[PDB]
C-alpha cells in the first residue's frame, strides 16, 4: 500500500473555491496510479455563540544522531508482524493526473476538513493509502453579513427607543453581535448588543435617552470581522 | 490487580477490557492503531511502572474517557528516554487525565496531535521535573485552540501567570504551599512523605494510592526491612519469591539474583552469577566474560511574592572546563501602553479564514533563587555563562528569559470605606479610596449595586477615577440601595468592598 500523499497544502483564493497541493507519497511500494480527495464540512460553532461577546473577556497578555531509531522502533515491528518485506458527510473526488486541485461551490466562510489519499498500480485490488488532511476556510462574501435591509424605528416609554432590523439571512460564519451608534447631534453613544438579546426581541431598545431629536447607526460583527454599518437611523425625544 | 510483565496492547476496544482488574501494570503499556469498533472505563487503574504509548489512536476524544485516576507513572524504565509517548492521536481533543499529579522519571513528547487542545494550559513543571525535555510538536495550534478554564487557580507560567487546566471540566489541581514539598488529599490535608499524589487520609502510610520509595504490605516505606528486597524499584519482596520467578523462556533463562537488596533478572554490570546459577551476584575481577555559548533552556518560577526560582542548562559549547555562571537582573518597566487604554470599552474583534542591573554568580550548579524581589514586577533576566578563560576574552553572550513575581494575595483589596452622596436626577456620586500598593495597577472598578438586589453593573476607568475619584450614577429609581465595588487588577479582581448602603429620595 503506498504512503498518504505528502506536503498536503491548500488555499482559498475566491468565495466558493478552495485551492489544494500536495506531493507524491514517500514509498509508492508500486507504480503510482492516483489521489483520492475527500471534503467535509465542519459545523458553525455553537459552542461559540453561546458566549455573550458584549460581556467580559480576558486582557490581551501584550499589545552523531541515531534516533531515526525511533522510526526503526515501529518498522521492525510491523517487519516482525509480517514476516518479511514480501454533523456532515465527506464529498469525495479522485485525482487524475497532478498533485493539485481545486475544489468550488463550497459553502462560503465555512470550515472544512479536506483528506487526500495516494494509490499505487496495486492500489485497484490492494486499496489506496490512507489520507493526508487538513482544515481551511472558504472566503467570507463581503459584507454579505451587512445589514440585508432597511432599519426599522418605535418610540418606547421613559423616552425609550426600541430599534428593529432584520437579521443577516447568511452571515460570513455567524453573527456575534451588533454595535449601535446613536447621538442627538453627533453621535456620541456606542451599545453593544448581543445575539442572544436579538433573539429574543428581535432587536434592542435603547431606554433613558436624554431629550432632542436624535440620529443613528448599527453594524452587525460577523465571523469574518465588523460587516457595514447600517444606514442612519432618525428619532427623538420629546421634552414634555 | 498488578497485571504485567508486560502489555501489548492493538486493533480493539474489547481487548481493552483486560483492564477490568488491573490497577498497577509491572512492565510496558502499548495502545496501537486503535479505532472504534463506545464507552470504556478503567478506574482500577492508579500507576504504571515503566512507560505509556499511544499511537493513531483515531476514534478516542479524550483520556479522561478512560483513565481519570490514573495518579503516577514511575517510568523506571523509559522509551529512549521518554516515559510518555503520544504520537498522530488524530482526534484527540482533551488530555483530561485530571488525577495526574506527578511524573516521576523521564521526558515528555507530544507529537502531531493536530486537535489536541489544552496543551499549554498545564504547568509541567508541577508534574515532572526536566521540562526542557519535552517535546510539544505538530499539535494543534493553541492560538486557535483556545483553551478554556471554567469562569481552580493560577501560577506564574515562566513570564505569564495564567490558570491551570487539564480539560474545560477539572484544573490542575495541586496541594497549598501549607503541605510545602509533601503531598495532600483533595481537602489539602497533608499526605504522608513517602507518599504520592492524593490519600484517602493524611499522614498515613497505609492510606497511600502510591508509594514513592517502596511498597510493602500495604505500606509505603522509604527502604526494605533486611529481610525484604527492592523489586522493579518499587516493592519489596522476600528472598524466595524471586527464587520461584522464572525469567523468559531462554537457553539462558534462569531465576532472579538477589543484589544490594535488590532483586534482578541478571547480574548488573560488573557483577555476574555465582557457578551454582546462585541468588547472588560476584564482581568478576578481571573483565566479565563475553568562550561558552549562552546558557541553555533558561526557566524560572516563583512560589513566593518577593521570591523568585530560576533554573537553567549547561552552555553548548564550554570551550574549556566549566567554570560558573553569572546572573544579572533589571525591573522592567511597568507597560506605559496599558495605562491609556479604556478596558471598560475597548473589546477588539476576532477574524479568521528605568532601572538597575543586579549581579551574583553562581558556584557550581544550574540552580538559583532570587529573593526580596517586587511582590507583582516583571524582570528581565539575563544569564551570562564564563569558562575560565571568559575573564580575558570575556564571558558569553546572554541567554535570557521573562518573569514575573508572584502577587500579593489582596494587595490589591480595597483599602478603606466607601463614601457616597446625592446628586440631581435621582444621581449618586461615589468616591471611594485607591488601592495602596496594587498587584501591578488597577485597570478598573466593577460597581455592583441596586435597590432590593444588585442587578446593574458597571464599569469605572482608572483615568476616569484620577478625574472624579469615583462614579455618578444617574436616573435611579426611587428607594433604598446597597452597593459594592470590585477592581480588576493586572494580577486579576480585587476583592469586594464591603457592602455600601444608599438610598435615591424621588424629590
Amino acid at each position: 500500500v503506498p504512503s498518504i500523499p505528502l506536503d498536503v497544502l491548500s488555499a482559498s483564493n475566491s468565495s466558493s473555491q478552495l485551492i489544494v497541493k500536495w506531493n507524491p507519497p514517500s514509498l509508492p511500494n508500486g507504480n503510482l496510479s492516483y489521489y483520492i480527495v475527500r471534503w467535509q464540512r465542519q459545523p458553525q460553532d455553537g459552542y461559540l455563540y453561546r458566549h455573550n461577546y458584549c460581556s467580559k473577556d480576558k486582557i490581551p497578555i501584550r499589545k552523531e544522531k541515531e534516533e531515526a531509531e525511533y522510526r526503526k522502533v515501529f518498522e521492525n515491528f510491523l517487519h516482525n508482524s509480517i514476516f518479511v518485506p514480501r454533523e456532515y458527510p465527506f464529498f469525495e473526488s479522485r485525482v487524475d493526473n497532478k498533485e493539485r486541485t481545486v475544489i468550488s461551490n463550497l459553502r462560503p466562510f465555512t470550515l472544512y476538513r479536506i483528506d487526500i489519499h495516494s494509490c499505487n498500480h496495486e492500489a485497484e485490488k490492494l486499496g489506496c493509502s490512507a489520507s493526508n488532511f487538513v482544515f481551511a476556510r472558504t472566503m467570507p462574501a463581503e459584507g454579505a453579513d451587512d445589514i440585508p435591509g432597511p432599519v426599522t424605528w418605535e418610540p418606547r416609554p421613559e423616552n425609550s427607543i426600541f430599534l428593529k432590523w432584520p437579521e443577516p439571512e447568511n452571515p460570513n460564519g455567524l453573527i456575534l453581535m451588533y454595535e449601535i451608534k446613536y447621538g442627538s447631534q453627533v453621535e456620541d453613544q456606542r451599545e453593544c448588543v448581543s445575539r442572544q438579546e436579538y433573539r429574543k426581541y428581535g432587536g434592542a431598545k435603547l431606554n433613558r435617552l436624554n431629550p432632542g431629536n436624535y440620529t443613528a447607526r448599527i453594524q452587525a460583527t460577523s465571523l469574518s470581522g465588523n460587516g457595514s454599518w447600517t444606514d442612519p437611523v432618525f428619532f427623538y425625544v420629546q421634552a414634555k
